[PDB]
């Protein structure tokens, strides 16, 4: 019963590593381009100020 | 919901640079038009006083 119930609770509660690391992952990869996209909206005012004289 | 309240905010309160500075522009060319012109009216006196005696 202690087999079994060890084994039920790995099941419910332990991490399944393979898709925990594709989780991280993908959540790296998300943060990198919002971050390079972020880099990239700051310009428009730049573009705004062009305008300008 | 304060993404979406910014972005009508801008729609309402923020300046439009280009249509502000094509704006601008032209007050600018009407300004110096006028100038011009007054310059020219001013010389108006001249031809009155140059019609005789």
């Amino acid at each position: 019963i202690n087999e079994n119930v060890n084994a039920s609770k790995s099941r419910i509660k332990d991490t399944d590593f393979a898709k925990e690391t594709t989780a991280l992952t993908k959540s790296q990869i998300l943060s990198q381009a919002s971050s390079s996209v972020l880099a990239q909206a700051k310009q428009a005012p730049n573009a705004a100020l062009s305008l300008l004289g």
